[PDB]
Formats: C-alpha cells, sequence, structure tokens
C-alpha cells in the first residue's frame, strides 16, 4: 500500500517534501565535467554505497571505476545513472518521496529506460516511495501495458495519470484483476501551465469547473475500486501556484491526497502553497521541489533548506 | 513536411488504411513458437529485403540465425522480426503506420530498441509514420518527447492529449532554436465507453468541450504557421462515433482526422469522416490486422473495402 509506505516514512522523517529528479542533457553533461575535474569525488561516493549492487542493468558498467570508463561508448549512461543515484544519494534522509518523470528518460533511445529502471531498482532497496510521472492515458486494454512497466516493471508506488478519457481506464491502471493487485495513483486535476484555466477551469457543468467534475470521478472510481481498503489511492496532481482550487479541492475532498509540483528556485510561496493543501497527516500534501535541488551545486544543501521551510510551515499550521 | 508525404503516398496507393503496429506480448510469444515449428519462414524472408541490413540497433542480432540466437537477444529478436514481418506483409495497402508506444515500453529498454528499428526502417520504406503516445506535460517537460519522437525516432506526426493547454504544442509542433515543424492530432472524441464524461458533458458556452478543445487546437495550429510548413494539427475521432465524426467534418470541413476503433463499420465512419483528399480520414486498423491469421491477407481486405467506398463517396 502506498497510504501506509508514505504514513510510515513521513512518521520516520517527519515532512512532505518530493524531491523531483528531473535531469536533463546540461545536468548530466555539468556532472561528467565537474566529476572529471575533482577526481570523481560523488561517483566514487556512491560506489560505496551496498544498494548498488543490487541494480538490474548494466552492473558491470556502472561498479567501474571513473577513470576506467573514459578510457567510453558507456559513458552516457554511467555519467547518467551516477547523476541520479547521486542526487538521491544526497537527498534522501530529507524526501517522504521521489518522482521521476518519464520524459527525462526517454529522449535518447533505450539507455534512458534502463537509467529509469535502475533508479527506482535503487530506490526500491532504500525503501523510498516513488512516483512515475508519465502522465498516462490510453484505452483500457492498451494502458495495461503501461501498469506492467510502471508496477510491475519498476515497481513504482504510483503514477500521474491523465484521465480526460474517462476513469474506466483507472480499472486497468490501479487495478489488475488478473492477480488481485492494486495501485495508487494521482490524476490531473489543476495544472502549472500558464493556459491551465482553458479546459479545466473554463469547462463546466452543472454550475461547477472541469477540474472540480473530473475530481469527483476519479473519487467516485477509487471507490469503486476499493482502493483505500487495500491501502492505495487515487489523488489529484494541483499545481503549487493555483491557490484558489487548492484551496477549493482540500476544502470539498477534505481527505484526498494531493502531489503539488510548481515551486522553483524563482518562483513559488511554499506558506501560501503548504497552507492551502495542508492536512494534519501532511503525506497527503506532497510538495514537489525538482530543479531547485537537481540545479543546485549542493544538492543536499538545497534539499535540507526546503526540508526545514516546509517543516517550518508545518509547526505553523499544526 | 507530413501533408506532403501523405498527399503523394495517397495518390501512389489509392487509400487511406492506416495500419496500426501494436504487438503485445503474446503475439510475439506466438510469432516466436510458430516460427520454431515452421522452419523460421518469416524471418528468412526478413533477412532477405533491402533496408534490415540498414537498423540501427544489434543489427547483427537480428541477422544472425535462430539457431545461433537460441539468448539473453532471444526476445528482442523474435519482438523486432515480428514487426518487420507486419510491415513487410502489409505496408503496400498502408497510407500510413501508427505504432502505439505502450506497447513497446513494458519490458523495458529492449522494446524501446525494436520501436526505433522500426522507425528506422518505415523511415527508409519511406511509409509515413505516427507515434499514438497521448503525450501531455509542460512545456519545458514536452521538449523531451519532441526530441525523442521528433529526432530520435524521425516520426512524422505523434498523437497528444491537450487537456493541460494548447500552448504544450508550441514545444512539440515547432522547435524555435531549429526553425523545425511537426504534426500531431490531439484527443478529440475517444473510442471508451465512457468518453461521454468529459468529452460531452463538460461545456461552454453551450458547446461540448471536444468541439471546444479541437477549435482550440486549429487556434495553436494557425499561431504556429504549421500550414505554410506543410504540417498540420489533425483530432483524433473513434470510428464508433458516427455523430461526433459527422459534426466535425461538418463543422471543420478541411481537418485531419485520425480514426482509431474499427476491431474484428467501417462504411459509416469513413462516411461520416469522409473527404475528397482522404488521407484526411486516417483509418487505422491494428489488431484485426496483426492478429488476423493473414495479417496481408486481412490487410487487403480493408483496403479493398475502403477503395470501394471511397469511389462509391467520389461517385
Amino acid at each position: 500500500g502506498f497510504k501506509v509506505k508514505l504514513e510510515k516514512r513521513r512518521n520516520a522523517i517527519n515532512t512532505c517534501l518530493c524531491i523531483g529528479l528531473d535531469p536533463d542533457e546540461k545536468d548530466i553533461e555539468n556532472f561528467m565535467k565537474n566529476e572529471k575535474e575533482n577526481n570523481y569525488n560523488n561517483i566514487k561516493k556512491n560506489l560505496k554505497e551496498k544498494y548498488i549492487n543490487n541494480v538490474s542493468i548494466k552492473k558491470d558498467i556502472l561498479l567501474k571505476a571513473p577513470d576506467n570508463i573514459i578510457r567510453k561508448s558507456e559513458e552516457f549512461f554511467y555519467f547518467f545513472n551516477h547523476f541520479c543515484f547521486y542526487i538521491i544519494n544526497e537527498t534522501n534522509k530529507y524526501a517522504l518521496t521521489f518522482k521521476m518523470n518519464f520524459a527525462f528518460y526517454i529522449p535518447y533511445g533505450s539507455v534512458g529506460i534502463d537509467v529509469l529502471k535502475n533508479v527506482f531498482d535503487y530506490l526500491y532497496e532504500l525503501n523510498i516511495p516513488t512516483i512515475l510521472d508519465m502522465k498516462i492515458n490510453d484505452i483500457g486494454n492498451t494502458v495495461k501495458n503501461y501498469r506492467k512497466f510502471i508496477f510491475e516493471y519498476l515497481k513504482s508506488d504510483s503514477c500521474t495519470v491523465n484521465i480526460y478519457m474517462g476513469t474506466n481506464m483507472l480499472k486497468d491502471i490501479c487495478y489488475d484483476e488478473e492477480k488481485n493487485k492494486y495501485y495508487s495513483a494521482f490524476v490531473l486535476v489543476k495544472t502549472t501551465n500558464p493556459d491551465s484555466a482553458i479546459f479545466q477551469k473554463n469547462l463546466s457543468l452543472d454550475n461547477k469547473q472541469a477540474y472540480v467534475i473530473m475530481a469527483q470521478e476519479a473519487l467516485n472510481m477509487s471507490s469503486y475500486l476499493n482502493l483505500e481498503q487495500n491501502n492505495e489511492f487515487i489523488g489529484f496532481v494541483v499545481g503549487a501556484n493555483s491557490y484558489d482550487e487548492m484551496n477549493y479541492i482540500r476544502t470539498y475532498f477534505p481527505n484526498c491526497y494531493i502531489l503539488s509540483p510548481g515551486i522553483g528556485a524563482q518562483n513559488g510561496d511554499l506558506h501560501k502553497t503548504l497552507t492551502n493543501g495542508y492536512h494534519k497527516s501532511y503525506e497527503k500534501i506532497l510538495i514537489n521541489i525538482g530543479r531547485a535541488i537537481t540545479k543546485n551545486p549542493y544538492p543536499q544543501k538545497a534539499a535540507q533548506m526546503y526540508y526545514d521551510q516546509i517543516n517550518a510551515i508545518l509547526k505553523q499550521n499544526m
């Protein structure tokens, strides 16, 4: 159960920080250059973690001494994967959950999917709850394959879902009738893009905005599937800077799980966000911080500072 | 541009058949069993085709003989060879091929290698492509999908879900640094039985969400000058959704439509969707061909039925 994992871990480390691990090409290139310039300090640190031996793919390459890698076809893979372990290693004591957005692992072909699998293998050993932000949607017969990839192959605890096509697809994502398995998901409700209102707000039904209608139908399906009775849920992606919508959501669905992306290095207001979505069991208000951590040259420092700020706001609210 | 490629292939082969290539694990396993019990007849045909010698990934694995193969690479080998079999058998009937990404991802990286080989193979054959992935994210994030689909795969088009918004199309159908343009089909009315809940029951000013969404997609298309660059944004409209198909062809007369959902009435769809430039009504047929006992014959069949309806609408 994602619910119980979250609950347990939230008790252990007292926070709702979700760390986003979305490495782009410059992150990888910058990491490789800086490891070359500095005796490969961090990769050498990566290699000392017990949990690095338990990843699935190209262990023989990953566990080589950096020095031997340039002495090269496997180099992009090695620095990419090692960048991801580096973030995880530096920041994990501060993160209630990690969220990996699939778009960042696909553009190079398959090599990034290997990286993605290893990252998920690694987080599984560390028992850190995971989310795959992939905003999946298709017909039922088709999405089973996404279910398989995400929950069987990656062993993610949850994923993001776009339910514009409908809520029946959740039957083949959050439930596996053959194996009697249940899975958690966050459906898109109010997103962070500037023009998010065009459909989510400007469409309506019976006097209610589309985002509200969507949220309610998502929970009707969660209830029909008995998810929470099996320690899973369907939650809502609500943008961090959508304060009215977040307020509407926490108000109308008082016990929902919210995943909140949007706060970066140069925007956002953690106090207004966390307050609007607050819940005493604040694993229900996941505050995702991604680039503000992964693009900081001192990622542990970033993850700690965000941790402390959120913690201060949580106590303010208590 | 996708427009040009479509226009030219349509005149060349006289159809709007879109062939779906969505191989499931059972397709792969069965192809493997059937090749093994039949002296690898289809694989031998695969190895005699010009452009298998031109694939990017693990080419010398694919050109080995099953006996050499039969084993970490076994799955890779029969998966890829299944795809190539379907393409070799059916390509002369297809205006376009649509690969659904979901069928290529569930085994990890091995399936993405098959996907790339499939795309490189259809590119050599000069057959127009669609990646059905229904991508959506924020602008800065979807650029990764653009790169993957349009740079790495070299797809002509993909499917997009614009419920988050249409600004995302700016980083999918356009690359401002490179001055490049690409085509997409946005989801308008999909084939799922409950598709009405949002697509029909939500409205703005009386109009159903799907019409609002189609219009906004076309608004963004003009903002990006796709037409002037031989690309477009089109609409996915399910084969089973006649009134909606009718409404779209009626209200947006010259739009491009991709229509999934004809399983195993084609007349009804093609008639409601019809356009004299019939590459504007792509009729997708996947499982009904790929899970037929004789895919080539199944493809010809649908090809001949489509052709007879086209001529009947022309007349």
